[PDB]
């Protein structure tokens, strides 16, 4: 798709993820 | 887009999110 005009369609982003978590012990 | 043939393009999913966390106290 370099200097050739003509595109595709739609857009969106990619994949809806869902992760997240800390990482530490509650002890000195 | 009902019984009219012709579609769009691309596909992907939507938006890549990233959330996740528990919810409880470490005490009885």
């Amino acid at each position: 798709r370099m200097k050739k005009k003509d595109e595709g369609s739609y857009d969106l982003g990619k994949k809806p993820i869902y992760k997240k978590a800390p990482t530490n012990e509650f002890y000195a």
